[PDB]
Formats: C-alpha cells, structure tokens, sequence
C-alpha cells in the first residue's frame, strides 16, 4: 500500500543526454541514434529572442559552430536542420547507449516523467501532466532546456516532451520531439497567454479508486448520480466534461474496488459542493488531478 | 521556478537490480561489488514469518538454495551469511555496473529516493522522508521487498534504506544496507506500534522558504518571533524541536530570499494558530515536511 507521485526509473533516458553549446548558449541535447536533438533557441543571443528569424540565424550558422558533449568526451556535429523548434544535429557517432524509443505527442490529460538536466548531467526526476491547456508545472531553471519528458512501455522509451521556456506567468512551455509546441506558445520573449485551464475530471476519478485502494473510504457515500447531472456539476466546478470512454478507462479501477463509476461521480459530486472539511485523501487536502487511471493501475499492479 | 518532490536519477541503481529466489520466496536483491544484498526473511515461509528463528532457519538452508538472477543471466552464490536482518550472498561475477557507493544508516527527518522494484525490475522512483518515528510512507506492494532507498552525492550512490515490511497498520519498515532497522520494528508477523509521529519543523520552514522562492509569499506577516517562544507553539502543535542548528542549516535559504529564520517562524507561528483558510502553498493545502533544506537548496540551485 501507499500511493505516491511515482515516475518512470530514468536510467534508459540518463544515457541519451548530452550538452550543446552554440556560441555562448549552453543547454541540454537529447542523443537518439546520430542525432543530437536540442531546442532550436540554441543558436540565439539576448538580443536575437525578441523576435528571432530562426530561418535567418540559422543560416548565419555551420554545423561547427554546435558544440555536442557525451560527458568528458566530444561528439562531431556533420550535419544540422531545424524541424519546427527542435534542432536536428547530426553527430558522427550514434548513441551507444541509445535504448528502444518512440517519439509520440501526448494528448492533454495525460502523465510523464522529467528528467531536468543542467549542462547535460541529470539532477531529479518527477512525473507531471500536460494540463488541458497544454502547459506544464514543472521544476525548470536557467540551464534546464532540452530536458524531456517521457514515458516507458516495458523497455521502449515514448519521448513526449522537451522543455523550451519558462514564461514570464510562471508556465512551463515546450514541444513533443517533432519541435511542435505544446499548445499555443512560440519561442519568443513576448507575453504569450495559456488559456483557461481545467480540472481533469478522469484523473480525480482515477485518484479517489487509488484512495479507495489505499484505504480511505470516507468520502464514499450512499449516494449515486447519472453521467449528465455528473457533468452539470462539473461544468460549474471547471472540471473536463466525462465521457463514456472515461468510463470505460477507469472501468479496471471500478473492477478492482467494487464501486461503479457513478457511485464515484457521485462521491466526487458532494466532494465539490460540501468541499471536503479540512479532511485529507491520500494525504492530501485538495483534488488531485495529475495521475491517469493508468497511473494508479500500473502503481496498484506493480507493472515494471 | 516550480517546486516538485523530485527523485535522484535512478539509473546507476538500477544496474544493481537482481531478483533475489529461495525456494517459492521471491524478492529483490542489492548487487554491490561480489555481494548481493536483500531481507533475510526470503528464507522464510507462510508458516515461519510467525516466530522465526532466523539462525535455525539459515542453517537449514546452503548456498545452491538461492538463486541471483541479474537479468536474462543466473549469478553463482558462492557464500552466505546473515547481518543482522539482511542476507549477504557472495555471488561469482562481481557487478560490472557497480557505481561509486556508500553505506549510512540515515537521520529521522532525512529524505532519500527510493527505486520500487518487482522481481528484480524497476517499476518507478519516488522520494520519501525518514519520518522521527523511524517509519516511512513509501508506495510498495507484495514484490517490493529488497527495493532500496538511496541518496546521490555527484556520483557516489549512498544506500540508505532497504524495504522489509508493511506493518497491518500500512507503516513501511526497513533496515539499513547494514540490516539494522530503523525504529523498533522486528521481521517477525506480529503487532507492532511504531510510536507518536511528529512533523519535521525544520522540513517545513525549508519548504515555506521554497514557496517564497518560487513566488506564494502571502503567509509573511509583519510579525517576527524568538526561539523559545517558536518552541511553545511546535510543542503544542506536534511539532519538532528548533535547534540554533537548524537555523544555520536553514542559512542558505534565509540568504537566497533575504528573510530571517526568525520572520519565517513567525509566519509558520501564525499559520499553525490561524490555519490556512484554503489557501494553498506550492499547491498544497497543508503543511509540507519531506523536504529537507538540502531538498531546496538543490532543486532551486540546479545541483545535478
Ligand atoms: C530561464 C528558464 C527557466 C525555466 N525554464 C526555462 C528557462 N529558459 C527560458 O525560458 C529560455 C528563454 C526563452 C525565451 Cl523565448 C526568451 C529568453 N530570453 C533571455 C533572457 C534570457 C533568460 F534566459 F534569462 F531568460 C529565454
Ligand atoms: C506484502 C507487502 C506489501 C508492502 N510492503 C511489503 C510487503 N511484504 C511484507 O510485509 C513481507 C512480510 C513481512 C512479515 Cl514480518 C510477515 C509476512 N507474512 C506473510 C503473509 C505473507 C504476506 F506477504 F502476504 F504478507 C510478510
């Protein structure tokens, strides 16, 4: 028992960080066979972030001015190209320790670990959610660009994330590893606004089945609801709309402790309108709303 | 900015991982150098966790009844002994990926990451606290057994804990890498009581100062406070002692935000008497005491 904000083990991702220099911009580059991907703001100055024309900066660039380490040995940038927001450097050896991986665009909702990295050594991990307004809370610095975010299926790594900027609002802004940002946000020192965030309605289901799993019950009444005045409440609470899907994807959870779904909507709709009195779930005083129904399955199963 | 519980990078104990057999028992197992590390209790079975006599039991048992599998690939045990609650099985093969290592049984009040291990493979890392009443609030399940509890040092791993048992009560208890429990908690299936539980006063002072750092100052008064009279109020709100000590270990965060220990102890004083009125820090809407000042100080520092 106990439920903790558990992430992924990051051995397999601690072999592919390296460090990138351009010029006097040091951060952090991600090494998957021979290319070194890194955010492309690499190439720029102070003065070059306020509206930079990357196409033009980067042709002002040659592939001997990226400077790419593996730890206290340098690599051979042959070749360099810009996807988006990410910079593609083609290094002249390929990662020996590069493990089995995939790069995927996570949907809004859903969980990764970080791995924060400073000059290309690792300092922590910890897991995150990409809000439904595509910005993340994250533990970021100056020196921190380029740590990625992931996920691990058995031994295959599913890159999601790479941090680019932290904006003036606090938000944590970056891309999947196409250079796609996540979002509306572009690498520009301008305000840039998120959006409306909400609360992701699935997540706290999943995380009131790893309470019940976990032995606190007191929030579990006798009372049930129905999918529609569950998301009437929802809707007035700021809370992601439940689909039937939802459903069915917390249906392991519902299997595991014997509490249908809306008899756990329903528990979640007295929590919002009571409040919950001081009272803690899981530790915690508030709704938590950043583990998947995936999460808890794979914490409550032990999946390795 | 951002303020998370972040875990070590667990990559250099992960190539210490083996799964540990005796006879049906199966656990993890810590390969360091030619010695390979897990709960004597693995010798142990339904009927023997009762009253074990661990010396009569390990008699009964020689080297070929354990079996070390580090991977796809069996180790050969060529000795075995027992320290205290741990079993030492000397394998053949020495552990290539052993890094640089130490052994400390660590301080009620300390944090360290733990790596949760099922057959040998790791499922994920989080970070925990030594709670003063020598218990821990870690998340394991049946299978766990042998996962250990870790700090990093630059480079040099120091094992601090070893997962033993959850308690009836939901408390995990453990030994140090020496086999030493910590608290008073025997490997044995009895009741056992671990003892009044107190928060880390000097922890959540590092995590107010954490929260000013990352930008929630709303709980400054223009109030400051002695010592003595900080200590009447931990007293009554269960709270440890604040040492002078604590204070200059605090030193380092008081410089960063340029408020003295004693303003922050105020700020604290009032929070405890008054509450939070839902108000959160760092996301939280209670006080948060597994951060150690070293926590902080290396999060919002960049320490890798
Ligand atoms: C500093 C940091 C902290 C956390 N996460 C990420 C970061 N880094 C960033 O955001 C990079 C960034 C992006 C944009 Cl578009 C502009 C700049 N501009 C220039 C002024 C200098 C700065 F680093 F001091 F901010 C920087
Ligand atoms: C199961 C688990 C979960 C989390 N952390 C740790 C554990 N495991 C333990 O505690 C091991 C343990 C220790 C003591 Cl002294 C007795 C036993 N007894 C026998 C009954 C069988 C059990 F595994 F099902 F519990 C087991």
């Amino acid at each position: 028992s106990g439920f903790r904000k558990m992430a992924f083990p990051s051995g397999k991702v601690e072999g592919c960080m390296v460090q990138v220099t351009c010029g006097t911009t040091t951060l952090n580059g991600l090494w998957l066979d021979d290319v070194v991907y890194c955010p492309r703001h690499v190439i720029c100055t102070s003065e070059d972030m306020l509206n930079p024309n990357y196409e033009d900066l980067l042709i002002r660039k040659s592939n001997h001015n990226f400077l790419v380490q593996a730890g206290n040995v340098q690599l051979r940038v042959i070749g360099h190209s810009m996807q988006n927001c990410v910079l593609k450097l083609k290094v002249d050896t390929a990662n020996p320790k590069t493990p089995k991986y995939k790069f995927v665009r996570i949907q809004p909702g859903q969980t990764f670990s970080v791995l924060a990295c400073y000059n290309g050594s690792p300092s922590g991990v910890y897991q995150c959610a990409m809000r439904p307004n595509f910005t993340i809370k994250g533990s970021f610095l100056n020196g921190s660009c380029g740590s990625v975010g992931f996920n691990i299926d058995y031994d295959c790594v599913s890159f999601c994330y790479m941090h680019h900027m932290e904006l003036p609002t606090g938000v944590h802004a970056g891309t999947d590893l196409e250079g796609n940002f996540y979002g509306p946000f572009v690498d520009r020192q301008t305000a840039q606004a998120a959006g409306t965030d909400t609360t992701i309605t699935v997540n706290v289901l999943a995380w009131l089945y790893a309470a019940v799993i976990n032995g606190d019950r007191w929030f579990l009444n006798r009372f049930t609801t129905t999918l529609n005045d569950f998301n009437l409440v929802a809707m007035k609470y700021n809370y992601e709309p439940l689909t039937q899907d939802h459903v069915d994807i917390l249906g392991p959870l519902s299997a595991q402790t014997g509490i249908a779904v809306l008899d756990m909507c329903a528990s979640l709709k007295e929590l919002l309108q009571n409040g919950m009195n001081g009272r803690t779930i899981l530790g915690s005083a508030l709704l938590e709303d950043e583990f998947t129904p995936f999460d808890v399955v794979r914490q409550c199963s032990g999946v390795t």
